[PDB]
Parts: structure tokens; sequence; C-alpha cells
């Protein structure tokens, strides 16, 4: 019963030992029911859940929980807003969000973004990022474009063109269109087919290795992330989590958005994490994160 879940939330907030109940609730019920629960929460208590969570929680666990108890499309918009409004740009955030949402989800947030902010999502991103850097071109094309099915003939053409691109040092002028067309506009099915055609034709060489060769820095992250997401969203989740853990400390902001955006659907993340990085996800978590925050991240990713 919704009114009882409300009680469970209140108690998880008011007892130090019950904090992980917030994560259990988030993972155990569908989004529509969480949204409905929150409406009952305010009806009963007189305060919005968001404000309530803020009064009782702190630091990384607060930031994470606030993200989980939002409709996901609203979360995507807030992240994009947060990354662009005012001085500078959170480029990592934009890449993470834009490149890991399905085409229909992009259309949904274009519409929502305008309702929330009276701004065009595409315009906001282009204004902030420009259209010069390859990561910028990529996210612009995804922000304003569509992923459309194409004929096998087109895949065969593109195979030769991407190989050519991979073979030349640096992104050449005539290569820009190739990288953007494939990574911004291929459907998952077509991308998966090209991925297979490439390794078959080129003695087991991979598109992902070609991306590594061609790009550096944020460009390389962006194209690997688009690669992995098209190949399998669970791969992309593991890659983004690994990157967030990399180096001294870790990027809790990135861990939080990747986990809130993807835990629900990307159940194979832990499998891919171990397969690719050779260490169990929970073991990396153990050495990176502490306390209730670490326990939260491990539990959300547990299928
Ligand atoms: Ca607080
Ligand atoms: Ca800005
Ligand atoms: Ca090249
Ligand atoms: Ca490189
Ligand atoms: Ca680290």
């Amino acid at each position: 019963g919704v009114t009882a879940v409300v009680q469970k939330v209140v108690e998880a907030c008011q007892d130090e030992s019950k904090r992980l109940d917030l994560i259990e609730i988030a993972r155990s019920y569908p989004p529509n029911q969480l949204r409905n629960m929150q409406r009952t929460f305010q009806a009963i208590t007189g305060t919005f859940l968001d404000a309530f969570l803020k009064k009782h929680l702190s630091k990384d666990f607060e930031s994470l929980v606030l993200m989980l108890y939002k409709p996901r499309a609203q979360l995507l918009c807030e992240l994009i807003r947060g990354a662009t409004k005012g001085a500078g740009t959170d480029e990592k955030c934009l890449v993470d969000v834009l490149l890991t949402i399905e085409t229909h989800e992009v259309r949904e947030i274009r519409q929502l973004y305008y309702q929330l902010y009276n701004d065009s999502l595409g315009d906001v991103v282009r204004k902030d990022c420009g259209d010069k850097y390859m990561w910028a071109k990529l996210i612009n094309a995804v922000a304003t474009g569509d992923r459309i099915p194409r004929d096998t003939h087109e895949l065969e053409e593109d195979l030769v063109l991407v190989r050519k691109a991979i073979e030349t040092k640096g992104v050449k002028k005539d290569e820009v269109s190739t990288w953007i067309r494939i990574f911004a506009t291929y459907t998952r099915a077509d991308f998966r087919q090209l991925h297979k055609m490439y390794s078959a034709k080129y003695n087991g060489d991979s598109l992902r290795a070609g991306v590594e060769d061609e790009f550096q820095g944020l460009d390389e992250y962006a194209f690997k992330l688009a690669h992995d997401f098209l190949y399998d969203p669970c791969c992309a989740a593991a890659f983004s989590m690994n990157v967030a853990f990399a180096g001294s400390g870790s990027d809790s902001n990135r861990l939080n958005r990747i986990t809130a955006m993807h835990f629900r659907e990307c159940k194979g993340c832990k499998y891919y994490y171990k397969k690719v990085y050779g260490q169990a996800f929970d073991e990396r978590c153990a050495t990176e994160l502490k306390g209730v925050y670490g326990d939260a991240i491990k539990l959300l990713w547990e299928p």
C-alpha cells in the first residue's frame, strides 16, 4: 500500500540504520508508482519528498537518492540544464546523457526541455558546446537528429569509408561526415551489423580500436561511449562507471547520473564490467566507495 511505503520512506530518513530502504524502494517498484508514491507523500506530510530527503540525508547518498526519486525524463532535462545554464559547460555530463538515451527518449526530452525551460534543447547544447570539436559535432547531431534504418548497400559503402578514416592519422575534412553519420545516425541494429562486417572484412580488427586510434581526450570518450551504447547499453554503463572510478578518488557526480539513468534497464552492467576490466564491479566499489553510499551503488547495480 502506497501509504505504507510513504511510512517506510519517512522511517528510512529518520533512522541511520534504515537508509538503504530508500534504495530498496527505488529498485523494487516501477517509476509510475514511485511518482504516485511521492504525490501521496506530499498529501500526507505536507512537504515534498525532495525537500524531506534534503533535510535528512547528506553528501553523495543525498545526491544519488534525489536523482532516483525523479521521473527519468525530468532527470535528463535537469542534468542538461545543470550542465549548460550560466558560466561554462559540464561537457562530460552532456556527453554521458545525450549519447546513452534511445532515439525516442531524445524526442521526449526535446519536448519536456522546452516546457521546463522555454529553451530548445538543441539550441542550448549548440550554444554551449559549439560545433567544432568532434565530441560536440557528435552530441549536436544526436540532440537534433534521428537514428533511421538504412539499406545494406549503405553499410557496405560506410565500411570502406570508416576503414579509410581509421587508416589516416587525425580526423580529415572528408572523414568528419563518416564518423558523424555512423555514430550519430545509425540504428542499433545497423551499427551492430557494421561492427560485425568490419571485424570480418579486416582480419578481426575492431571499430572500437579504430575509435581509439583516431580520437583523443573527450572525443575518444564520446565515440567509445556512442560505440558501446549502440553495441549494448550494459557495455556503455560499465565503461562509464569504470571511467568515473579512474584515477585518484572518483567522480561521484558521474557515478550518480550513470547509476540513476541506467540501473533499471542495464542489468548486465556487472557482467560486462568484469568481462572488460577483469575485476568484479563490487570489488572495485569496495576500494573506491565507502559506507552507505558504496552499498547504495552496489545494490542499485545488482540485477
Ligand atoms: Ca542535506
Ligand atoms: Ca554555459
Ligand atoms: Ca583519420
Ligand atoms: Ca586515442
Ligand atoms: Ca579511483
